[PDB]
DNA sequence: GCCACGGGCGACCAGCGGACGGTGAGCAC
DNA sequence: GTGCTCACCGTCCGCTGGTCGCCCGTGGC
């Protein structure tokens, strides 16, 4: 059965109802890791192919452990927010209050969230991949394609 | 149109008839290498998906930018040659002798490749994915999963 | 109860990495 | 000329990474 919808929430704060708030969202790309961690050690103990990045075998594996609430689509939705998230944690609580303080619904805090993604990559030469390879966190995640395209055309504007 | 089949060939020994020596072989990874470095500046270009690695997408340029007689297949078939040539050049280089003294067919040579590899891995912790990381040359090239599997056995072997 | 809203995630797609063996080129005699 | 060896690479396959929108949970009234 469906998971409960996210609501936008200020850090440490609980989402009230049948939601869930942002602090559980970026929780699930930590629980992720792991599951990519457990994978990894699996694929060189059986001498396979061993994943750098989050693929389709670490959602089946997480699934199959119980943490069925994880899926490809729904990690795939917020992967730029959790960017942010990681990048530059200020913005993203500073995000995240307003949003919150605003009434905003999920679909506009997510569609909010590249711009300020936009001035990290302007100030990493417009690398983008490089901004999330650098990272611990991001390494293992792919670069979303929307972002990719909105610093490409930024970048000509600007 | 096919191309000449490959002989086996010692270093600087050109190939003798309707054949290609495996210098030549060599060259054609090098080639690959030229022309990923061609796809991965025109993708930075475009705002598009860098590859990190020979792709489909290059092989495919190759044929189109006039080195027909690169394939996917053939540069498959040799992988591991192509590797123990850039990880031990001296034993590559033996071999290579050994099997041309010995007047041995190409397929014979290709199989023998497979073992010295082995040894590199077991001085590596069994890590033949890092062995191919660390080099310059290997990097852009997938671990055939053949040598993968033989490293496994030989490991619970010795 | 009821409806309107909005997003979770099932399911689809193009193309990937990877594999194999039938043609047909090649050389020895 | 003839035969017979052997490997190049056409062509296939299980999936991958990436995407979109249907279905239905949800909250307000």
């Amino acid at each position: 059965p469906r998971e409960h919808p996210f609501i936008v929430t200020e850090p440490g704060e609980p989402a009230k109802g049948k939601k869930n708030g942002l602090d559980y969202l970026f929780d699930l790309y930590e629980q992720c890791g792991k599951f990519l961690e457990e994978v990894q050690h699996i694929a060189k103990e059986k001498g396979e192919k061993c994943p750098s990045k989050v693929t389709n075998e670490v959602f089946r594996h997480a699934k199959l452990t119980g943490a069925g609430y994880i899926n490809k689509p729904k990690m795939r939705d917020y992967v730029h927010c959790y960017a942010l998230h990681c990048l530059d944690v200020e913005t993203s609580n500073n995000l995240r209050k307003e949003y919150k303080e605003r009434g905003e619904n999920v679909g506009a805090w997510c569609q909010a969230c590249y711009f300020p993604l936009v001035k990290l990559a302007r100030q990493n030469e417009w690398d983008i991949d490089d901004l999330f390879n650098r990272n611990d966190k991001l390494r293992i995640w792919y670069v979303p394609t929307k972002l990719r395209q909105l610093c490409h055309i930024e970048r000509m504007k600007h």
